[PDB]
Formats: C-alpha cells, structure tokens, sequence
C-alpha cells in the first residue's frame, strides 16, 4: 500500500474515541478532529486513485506527503495518556492545536475542490 501508512492511522486516533484515556471531554475533541481529516483524505486517495499518475503533478506529490507527514502528529495523540502519569497538564496553548488546525485547514481547502470537504 503506497498511502496505507496513513490509513494505518485511522484506528490509531479511534483509540481515543472510543474513551480509553484519561483526560476531559474536551482533550478528545482534538482526536476526532484529526481523524475527521484523515477519514476523508485518506479515502480519497481511493477515489483520485482510480487515476493514472500521469494525472498527478509536482504539486499534487506534495498533496498527500504533508498527510502521510501529519503522522508525526497522530503520536501526540496517544501520548496525552502518558503526559497524564507524567504530572504534565492539558494546555490549548502547548497542544499547539493551532499548527494542526492550520496544518489541517490548508490541505482541507484543496480536498474541497473536489468534492468540498467542509
């Protein structure tokens, strides 16, 4: 699978939404919203996939490599239960949730030309 590392990530973010964690309601919000992203993008490498990639143009690589690199995010998912034991608090500041949301948003804007991913 060429993008199957990211649909590998699918169930890794459901393990938070499914509330196997030890934080707020209001922590989890930031997990839905990841796989929120991932659940349409990734799926969508199955439809445009149909294509050949003679379709695919140098933008187009960057495309999907900044989701297949959103990855690296997806662990800090997880690792909120461990920051827990830690002694460390939830932040809206140190979560940086405004890289994710803003790294999210421009790679949404481009999937809604497709089919409008709001």
């Amino acid at each position: 699978s060429n993008a199957g590392a990211i649909a590998k990530l699918i169930p890794k973010l459901g393990e938070l939404l499914v509330g196997e964690y030890k934080l707020h309601k209001g922590v989890k919000k930031n997990i839905e919203d990841l796989l929120k992203e991932l659940k349409t993008m990734n799926a969508a490498l199955i439809k445009i996939g149909e294509v050949p990639p003679d379709q695919l143009d140098s933008q187009d690589k960057l495309w999907a490599d900044e989701v297949r690199e959103l990855s690296y995010v997806i662990e800090d998912a997880v690792d909120k239960f461990l920051v827990r034991v830690h002694g460390v608090e939830p932040d809206d500041n140190t979560n940086g949730f405004k890289g994710l949301m803003k790294r999210t948003t421009k790679l949404l804007k481009k999937v809604v030309d497709k089919h409008g991913i709001a």
